[PDB]
């Protein structure tokens, strides 16, 4: 049975919130969260891996104008690795793919897609596998000025998926289901960084819609 509750940041797999500044880049920062735990299971290190190696360098995604964790995970796959935060520092800005002769991280053997809007199947590829990519309708006001609790918000638009976050866990708060999710916004951004979002709760904000996992 997949446990009550699962919060891989008492497991040491997630590292420091981050700040994608004014780009939007959302969809590289969800998918090098999701290589970090894996990185995390396989090897035993925690390391900050480089979400501008992909901004650069996906060129089936639009760098700071979005783009889908899928193909981010499906170029780490063909390129045969990505690297590290130190080896490939981010700007904020797209710049040309550069290639560090040394910059080699992690590698990614593919990954796998939850199957749309079902949140008991993301539940149990949270706890299997570790943290997941997911999108979400991050447009309402109650979502931008989010500071405690589980968020829940009726007008929620599950087909408006605009907006790239990680699931880094699951469990219950005063009787309510959430997801606890990962932003890059900063750490003023929520709570530190963070948001718990309602779970079980119909797909709220489309949680449950385009979810996957990089292999490792």
């Amino acid at each position: 049975r997949a446990p009550d509750s699962v919060d891989y940041r008492k497991k040491g797999y997630v590292t420091p919130v981050k700040n994608q500044g004014q780009c939007g880049s959302c969809w590289a920062f969800s998918s090098v969260g999701a290589l970090e735990g894996q990185l995390k299971k396989k090897t035993g290190k925690l390391l900050n891996l480089s979400p501008q190696n992909l901004v650069d360098c996906v060129s089936e995604n639009d760098g700071c104008g979005g783009g889908y964790m899928t193909n981010a995970f499906q170029y780490v796959q063909k390129n045969r690795g990505i690297d590290s935060e130190d080896a490939y520092p981010y700007v904020g800005q797209e710049e040309s793919c550069m290639y560090n002769p040394t910059g080699k991280a992690a590698k990614c053997r593919g990954y796998r897609e939850i199957p749309e809007g079902n949140e008991k199947a993301l539940k149990r590829a949270v706890a299997r596998v570790g943290p997941v990519s997911v999108a979400i309708d991050a447009s309402l006001t109650s979502f931008q000025f989010y500071s405690k609790g589980v968020y829940y918000d009726e007008s929620c638009n599950s087909d408006n998926l605009n907006h790239a976050v990680l699931a880094v866990g699951y469990g219950i708060q005063k009787g309510n289901k959430h997801w606890i999710i990962k932003n890059s916004w900063g750490e003023n951004w929520g709570n530190k960084g963070y948001i718990l979002m309602a779970r079980n709760k119909n797909n709220a904000c489309g949680i449950a819609n385009l979810a996957s996992f990089p292999k490792m």
